């Protein structure tokens, strides 16, 4: 009907959608189907079985399918966001996670399916040598056999890819003709189980590839001579004066049947794990035995490797590996997003469900004691699992076979194309080399270099010890895939939109750890090693990123840091639930290009505790074409007398032609989107009576009406040449603060800001409110200083030009009484508070007609009248 | 002469010098000397010398002073750096690392201090029980005692700290006498050792705590009745037909020296590991032994635990711990960063050289059996150590008893000062509870806390399984010293001056490495946990740190991070090594108020290709005070159109009075200290000559020179209208790079940015010089980009108006002509280049006198007279 592949894309159909049809089954459920069922479940799963009993065999299982659906669910949130690139799973990591993730899972991953063409190609040499066609001499022939057959399968990936494009259908076919045959065998074998009977000495298991008879004797003619195996057993062969050995005279050889059925329920036998160690003989605890020991025959069948639980789950994870492949022909499909994750997940719970049922046949069906013949001996050299099936055990031993091959072709051609897929993105330099590719796009230098990593893998020849390698390759992969997703999904990252109906991050982050435990369980010797390296990679394409963009390593570094940091501030709530000033100290530069007022930044180091942003703003008066030097000289000067006052924070001159317009650029201009300021804090314009111009007090008026404008928080500060500095302190003092009516927030938040500090630590503070105890008991027990408060009430008339302003909000949603009882509000403040060592005093709004301008400033002036030490505040925004 | 302590000094005496003596020996010597010699050399070094052979324990306390060492390097490092401050070495961390790497040490080296406050009281109960005053029941006392011991030195450091402070000397005192008696025995048992016989059946070891000779039958009044090891090996005890066990009647009893000479060369018996099992019988390998077996006898001494490597170096490492005790009595220093590194690391020289010496003097002098024996059986009940020394065992076993019940104490001071200090810096909130202080300033909670974390200590009652856990929290806090410091001193972290003579990072990278590795040996499962709590208090420090700051959570979270990347970044190089255009796109707004040039962010979208840093400026003309609403909302229009043509990037708007002055503003006022832009990206003036207002050519020519005195590059992109989208292509084009005579790096560098993106992807690239050839080819072949080349040489008149320009340059560091040259390079450029995709050409600067700005418009004019597309560049700086 229709012809498909299981192989991946690379970039070769990746650079066709960068120039410029299968649905859900064939597309993305049988390369994933194919790629999942290796050689594992013929090979090892019976082996796995047999040692660790159902029960831990099905934990085994369980704890494997869950951390790779996780990672399934991490993957499909990965490809339902955003556009699905038309190139294999690794372009769409990329896409998603970023080139850093990108190259690491890349790197990961290529090392995993290399080390699986090795396990691959081992298989296909275990099962071509030990089944088919008959200690370090098995070891020997199948590191020469591995390497001939790697040659080669290279040849064959080398030359006629094409084929494998063909052939992937008829791999897909023996699979589950394989796995079906299995599941007919174990059925059928209820009724009617075959004949395949075992020879058991007493509780020690015979072999059977030399033995005939399980009896101590056979009768050639009637005659009682004795059988081979008493020639295996005793230095005799001919039972005259027998010199038999210790445990053969005493025990009885039984003829087990080898096979009993799926009713017959040996799993209460096998439900208990055995990990016996090297060299044990394997033993039935069910038949009769003697007591003797001693006689250690050669016909005694083995256990051939120390097992253990975390040495299981190793040898058996990578038979569930493989779903990266789902994806590795994601751009031949119609519906991405939905047909990907769907299709993974099937998959998963389809090969899950396999060996969980698998598990318990085996279980049910296979003796106890033929499950832990780790090489088919003892059933006459056949395959274990190859005795549970309809037709013949060699169905199953042709049906592995062609599998196992066909497994090596897709991952010899998977991992050089993914290793060309990381080269050419010039993400990693070194491997610029392997982009280099053949005529139709097939690579070369790739190829070569998947085959001397492929023959370091098959020089440790036997499946039992490259499999924790490729599991721990593989775990890397996904734990990496799972934490991006977790890590995208809590900080918020920039287009992270998964849209899928299942994916939340517990998930993601659940699977990040089950994987962490596997891989450290596994082996921590190989998980520390290969953190370490993923880390080192990822660490060093984000350096490569860096000075690519940036232009320097470790400069640049830093800066895609801060940019980073503040794209993520841009796309989230721009109010914060608490409000905290984040200073612009407006400094005033003299004709001398000097600060006039140093006190300024002594006092916005105190209030911000040298923590926080404090941008430090200032205008040179006159023309930028020809002030830049001067610009450079006064940036560099600020920048020496922030560094000498403590201040943390930045520097930024405007060289414009007017002061005021100077300034009122500079109030709505300062910072990166994101990093805005609040709060401006002011010097008080001394001597404006004195000045002839009056354009003191206008241009002073003119930042208050723009502050105000901008919704910005305003800190006037007066008299500031008798503000402390850094090295004194205060013995004793009060710092009395007069909260109006208004702006609560900044009036009760600045004096605890101000008593936080080393200065001000010996002082005391004092509310003396003009506007209730409990209300501001509360405010003052969250801030957790003690603060004596008080209440002054006066008439409203006194309070007009405050209380106007509020009835002003309230809709919103005469000189001479203004400043008569600016006046009697002087009398107040200076008979409670004259020796304070800082008053703290709200400020009243300019007013909304500019000709009053000169009356307001008579009122501040009033206002302040005979104070040592004035905070103007006023809070302007919402808090 | 002097009286001193070695306790610490919490927040009591930092408080002290907010609110406003000794050397080196007495100051930072004496108290790591004190605090180093703990337990573990009296009661476990002997045992691990044995039970590992004199070279691994070599190995093994190599790889502890190794640890210890290069931490005590980078915490000199730390201690150099700034003022010392005069709290304990809590405050030197938090004010060197900052609060979070502060309150991650601060925790983990108290659950350290805790942990080990429980081994010494675990010890000092050993001793007691054991060798003063005589299975499970062994740990029950030790159980009950402890617990008794713990509340009773509860007490003690509640109630008289002070005598505490007092004895320390005498505690010091004690530690040195016991061990100059340990040398003084090792001495004298060169020529005289001393009479301790051990009772040795055979090669395998008998007890000695109720036998008397070590013979078979002793002989009272002429009658050789049999001795009472006979009552214990014979069930007779009358040799009347005695019916004796097997290994008794074949082997003999010896009486074998168990101290032998040190120059007896017994050395070469015990210098290999043993490492054997739980309960196997410790067997000497020199006497003579029968074969049989059998005999599980009461006396034979086992093997009390399962030894084994990472079992030992965990065992191990407790003595050694104690390095931040050197700077705990740092307030009373004269010369801190003098006193303190040199002193710290003489200490742990001074130790380090005991340890190796005694691990060579107890091979060398004590019987290999005597050794691994970890209770001082077999000599009579008497401590192993004990048995060398020139008076008797009693003065080391009453001076390791009272050394270890001086440091109890001095733990049990120690850790609730540190836990009250981390409590009132409020780094972590819940821990405020434990703030409390008494009225002399003595924490009351915090010493409840230690005691209830001493008492689940000592509910394990052995010191083998204590030690593991303590030394993993000991190495957690000096893997993060050692981190910390790795990397400020990398990545140039502000306020990091490491004022040392031989501090060098690699040596604190070195350490790291080293006690990860230590950490992991020791025990991975352990380790991990561990890992991960510091983990999760340095983050819950961090996310605190920014709540408190910024107010919000995870906003200010990102905020912080953004922060402290660009002050790193102000401490730098301020140029870099690469030059790459950070745009500064100056998008022109109508009357209308909408973008009237889109192509612009397009095109700076296919310049950057989304990476990268992209500030859009624009100005707004009219009153800030009367047009803020009008600025948000235009605001939100560009960052909707910003998002719509893939730019990512920040957005500025400055309402200012007059559109020249605006931009003169946004030009040198956008970004913040070290994400300043370099480039301003233009569009032409379309139409100048039909708008007859002179102020259109005016405000561009103003820009330009803005821009050019500024030291920015310029790029005016001319007719932008046509140029492309992001969604269309270029099938086939030529990208001509005009290079006229200066300027190259940048119309170099700007076609490959181009062409990298998906756009102009299928382009090609012509570098028109005209004024070698192979100067230009290696630089594209080191930057692996190759094109296309062709020279098209032309009179030097054409080019005057330019090189003139040039050679002011070349001298730094008419208009009729000039016009009829820009026609001649007009009609060579179009010959040419006419049917190009995209014409990059270098600009010639404008005109010194403001008044020829006519003439320099229409020089630009007519050199672009006929041209589809294209991008005027200009260098004006460094590149
Ligand atoms: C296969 O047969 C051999 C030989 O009969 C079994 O070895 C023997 O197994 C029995 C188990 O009942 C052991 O008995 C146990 O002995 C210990 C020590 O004496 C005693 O404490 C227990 O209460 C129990 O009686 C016996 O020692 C052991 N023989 C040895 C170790 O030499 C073997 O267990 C059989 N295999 C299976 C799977 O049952
Ligand atoms: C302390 O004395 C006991 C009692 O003899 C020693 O046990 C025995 O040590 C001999 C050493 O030659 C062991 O012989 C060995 O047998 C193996 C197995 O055939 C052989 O391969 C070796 O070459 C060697 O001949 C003997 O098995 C062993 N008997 C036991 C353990 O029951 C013990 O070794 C002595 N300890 C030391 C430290 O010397
Ligand atoms: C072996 O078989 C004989 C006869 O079938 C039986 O008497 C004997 O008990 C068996 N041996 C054991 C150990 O059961
Ligand atoms: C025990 O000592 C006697 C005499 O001293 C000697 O004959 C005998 O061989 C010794 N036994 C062993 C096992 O060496």
């Amino acid at each position: 009907m229709a012809n498909y592949t299981n192989l991946t894309q690379g970039a070769k159909e990746h650079e066709e959608a960068e120039n410029i049809q299968m649905g859900t089954f064939m597309g993305v459920y049988l390369p994933c189907l194919q790629n999942i069922f290796g050689v594992i479940l013929f090979l090892r799963l019976t082996w796995v079985v047999g040692t660790a009993g159902v029960l831990q065999a099905f934990a085994i299982v369980l704890i494997c399918c869950c951390c790779t659906m996780l990672t399934a669910i991490s993957m499909s949130a990965i490809a339902t966001n955003g556009v699905v690139p038309a190139g294999g799973s690794y372009f769409m990591i990329s896409r998603a996670l970023g080139p850093e993730f990108g190259g690491a899972v890349g790197l990961c991953f290529y090392l995993g399916t290399t080390f699986a063409a090795a396990m691959y190609i081992l298989g296909a040499i275990e099962i071509f040598l030990v089944y088919i066609v008959p200690s370090a001499a098995m070891l020997n022939n199948m590191r020469v056999y591995g390497t001939a057959f790697l040659v080669l399968m290279v040849l064959v990936v080398f030359i006629g890819v094409r084929y494998v494009n063909k052939f992937a259908s008829l791999f897909l076919a023996c699979v589950i003709v394989s796995i079906l045959a299995i599941y007919a065998g174990a059925i059928k074998s209820s009724f009617a189980p075959p004949h395949f009977p075992v020879c058991m000495l007493g509780n020690r298991t015979l072999s059977s590839r030399h033995i005939d008879v399980c009896s101590k004797t056979k009768e050639i003619n009637n005659m009682t001579v004795p059988s081979k195996l008493w020639g295996f057993f005793c230095n005799s062969s001919q039972f005259f004066n027998a010199t038999c050995d210790e445990y053969f005279v005493h025990n009885n050889v039984t003829s087990i049947q080898g096979i009993p059925g799926l009713a017959s329920g040996i799993i209460t036998e096998n439900l208990w794990s055995n990990y016996l160690p090297k060299g044990e003989i394997i033993e039935k605890p069910s038949a009769k035995s003697s007591d003797v020991l001693g006689s250690l025959n050669h016909e005694y069948v083995l256990v051939d490797i120390t097992t253990s639980f975390t040495l299981l789950v190793g040898i058996f994870f990578p038979s569930v590996t493989g779903i990266m492949a789902g994806s590795n022909r994601s751009g031949d499909l119609k519906d991405a997003q939905k047909s990907i994750p769907i299709g993974t997940i099937l998959a998963i719970l389809t090969t899950s469900f396999v060996y969980l049922s698998n598990v318990v046949l085996f279980g049910a069906c296979i003796e106890g004691v033929v499950l832990r013949d780790k090489f088919g001996d003892a059933v006459k050299g056949n395959l274990v699992v190859g005795t549970l099936s309809w037709p013949s055990p060699w169905v199953i031993v042709i049906g592995s076979f062609f599998s196992t091959c066909g497994a090596g072709l897709q991952s010899l051609t998977g991992a050089p194309r993914l290793l060309q897929a990381i080269a050419k993105d010039n993400i990693i330099p070194f491997l610029r080399v392997f982009g280099h590719s053949k005529a139709n796009g097939e690579p070369t230098w790739a190829l070569l270099l998947t085959a001397a990593i492929a023959e370091l893998g098959i020089l440790i020849a036997s499946l039992d010890l490259v499999a924790p390698i490729l599991s721990m390759f593989f775990l890397m992969c996904y734990l990496f895939v799972n934490l991006a997703c977790a890590l995208q999904t809590l900080l918020r990252t920039p287009n992270w939109r998964p849209r899928f109906r299942y994916y939340h991050w517990a998930l993601s982050f659940m699977g990040m750890s089950i994987c962490l435990a596997l891989m450290f369980i596994s082996s921590w010797y190989y998980a520390i090693v290969a953190m370490v390296i993923a880390g080192m990679i990822y660490k060093y394409i984000e350096y490569q990123g860096a000075e690519k963009e940036w232009g320097d390593g470790i400069r640049g570094l830093s800066l895609s840091a801060a940019r980073f940091a503040l794209l993520r501030l841009e796309e989230g709530p721009p109010h914060t639930k608490n409000w905290r000033p984040q200073l612009l100290v407006l400094l005033k530069l003299d004709e001398d290009l000097h600060v006039k007022h140093p006190r300024l930044l002594t006092f916005a180091s105190q209030l911000k505790a040298g923590k926080g942003l404090t941008i430090v703003g200032s205008v040179i008066v006159g023309n930028f074409l020809e002030n830049y030097g001067e610009a450079l000289a006064a940036e560099q000067t600020i920048k020496h007398l922030m560094e000498a006052e403590k201040v943390k924070g930045f520097c930024q001159l405007v060289v414009a032609a007017k002061l005021r317009e100077g300034i009122s650029h500079l109030i709505q201009s300062c910072g990166l989107g994101g990093m805005k300021h609040n709060t401006v804090v002011m010097g008080w314009p001394n001597g404006w009576r004195q000045s002839e111009d009056a354009r003191a007090w206008k241009t002073f008026i003119g930042t208050v009406r723009v502050t105000t404008a901008a919704h910005l928080a305003l800190l006037v500060a007066k008299n500031i040449s008798f503000f402390p500095s850094n090295v004194e302190q205060f013995s004793e003092g009060n710092i009395d603060v007069w909260w109006i009516v208004h702006d609560g927030g900044m009036l009760m938040l600045l004096p605890f800001l101000l008593k936080q500090h080393k200065v001000w630590r010996k002082c005391s503070i004092r509310i003396f409110t003009v506007a209730m105890k409990k209300d501001l008991a509360t405010f003052l027990y969250h801030l957790r200083i003690e603060a004596e408060v008080e209440v002054v009430e006066m008439h409203d008339s006194d309070i007009s030009a405050y209380t106007y302003e509020r009835d002003l909000m309230m809709e919103q949603r005469s000189n001479v009484r203004r400043m008569h009882t600016a006046v009697k509000l002087n009398e107040v403040i200076v008979n409670k508070s004259h020796e304070a060592k800082l008053v703290l005093l709200n400020m009243p709004g300019p007013p909304r007609n500019p000709e009053g301008d000169e009356n307001y400033m008579e009122f501040l002036e009033v206002l302040t009248e005979g104070l040592e030490r004035v905070l103007l505040v006023r809070g302007g925004g919402s808090e």
